[PDB]
């Protein structure tokens, strides 16, 4: 449930959904897209709310100017790293290039979305707490019991049904459980939280309707939920 290649299209997909906030241009390869430090803090840009210039030029030092200027950002803001330096942002590493994207995730889609209410609940563990609210939220729907945020979501009742427990306004339940293919319903959850909820489609049905779920995407997916439901 570490799965490298769908975290590549999911979390270029989330890096390409800053960008559509902030109507800058998409990247077409995470691995390659990063490597001159430039749209690295354009993300930081959008994120901080801070400008971040560039520096100019094309060469090597350049790239690594902007990734240390990046890598400065994160530390001030707390975040926590990878064991990372700019030359494994700048000339291309796979794995630390996806674990830095990871780590801008997960402080701000996840742990900074999630803050007040875990001051307010006197709480530290995210997982633990995103878990609790699902559950609570989907107590209600018999055909929805989530352990994980794996496999519980792979017949797509457990999405649809966070959904609903939130706005049963948008459809009626039966309409989703009379589905009997798990595609349907997951691209059905999809197409609300794009549409209605305003929340780009990370994942693809076959990154949740399949054997061994990515947990990192989908705990990407359903804290952005977490950040657009209401929870009054």
């Amino acid at each position: 449930y570490e799965r490298e290649d769908v975290q590549k299209k999911t979390f270029t997909k989330w890096v390409n959904a800053q960008f559509s906030k902030f109507g800058k241009q998409h990247i077409e390869n995470l691995f390659s897209d990063l490597q001159d430090g430039r749209r690295l803090l354009d993300l930081l840009e959008g994120l901080t709310g801070q400008k971040l210039p560039k520096e100019k030029g094309s060469t090597r030092v350049h790239a690594l100017n902007n990734v240390n200027k990046a890598l400065r950002v994160l530390q001030n803001n707390n975040v926590d790293l990878v064991n990372i330096g700019s030359t494994d942002i700048v000339d291309g590493n796979h794995k630390l290039t996806l674990g830095l994207i990871w780590n801008i995730i997960l402080h701000w889609q996840v742990k900074n979305v999630m803050k007040n209410i875990m001051a307010g609940l006197q709480q530290t563990n995210s997982e633990k707490i995103l878990l609790s609210w699902v559950r609570q939220s989907t107590r209600n729907y018999p055909q929805v019991n989530v352990i994980n945020f794996t496999t519980s979501w792979s017949d797509g009742l457990a999405l649809n049904a966070l959904i609903h427990s939130h706005r049963p306004d948008l459809f009626d339940w039966n309409s989703v459980v009379s589905q009997q293919s798990a595609t349907q319903r997951l691209e059905h959850a999809f197409n609300i939280a794009r549409y209605q909820l305003g929340i780009e489609k990370l994942l693809d049905p076959e990154d949740v309707d399949t054997t061994y779920p990515d947990k990192k995407s989908i705990l990407m997916y359903i804290t952005s939920l977490f950040q657009v439901l209401p929870q009054q």
